C-alpha cells in the first residue's frame, strides 16, 4: 500500500486505462444519489463496476507483460 | 456459460493489479446495503472507491511508461 499524502496526481498518459481512474471516479461521487434513495444513479453506480471489472480484466493482459516499477 | 471469465492468477506479474480486481466486485457488493440506506455499507463503497482510485494511479506511475493508448 502508498497513502499518497503528497501525490503527483497521476498523470499516467493512457487514455484506455484512465477510464479505469475516471470509472473509479465517477461511481465514487454518484455514492451519494444511490444512498438518497436514486435506483437511476444506483443502476449507473452497478454499470460502473460492470465497466470497471472489463477495464481491469482487459489491461492485465498487458499490465502481466509490464509489471515495471 | 457467462460472459464473465475470473482467471486468480495465471502468470504470477499482474498482482497488486489483480487486487484492484477484486476490489471493483467488492465495491459492487457494496451498492445493494448503501441504496437500501445502510451508511456504514456507503461509507465502505467510498473507502472501496479511495482503495480503487489509489490502485490505478499506482499502476499509472509504470503505465505512463507504457504507450499503447
Amino acid at each position: 500500500s502508498h497513502m499518497a499524502m503528497k501525490p503527483p496526481g497521476a498523470q499516467g498518459s493512457q487514455s484506455t486505462y484512465t477510464d479505469l481512474l475516471s470509472v473509479i471516479e465517477e461511481m465514487g461521487k454518484e455514492i451519494r444519489p444511490t444512498y438518497a434513495g436514486s435506483k437511476s444513479a444506483m443502476e449507473r453506480l452497478k454499470r460502473g463496476i460492470i465497466h470497471a471489472r472489463a477495464l481491469v480484466r482487459e489491461c492485465l493482459a498487458e499490465t502481466e507483460r509490464n509489471a515495471r516499477t
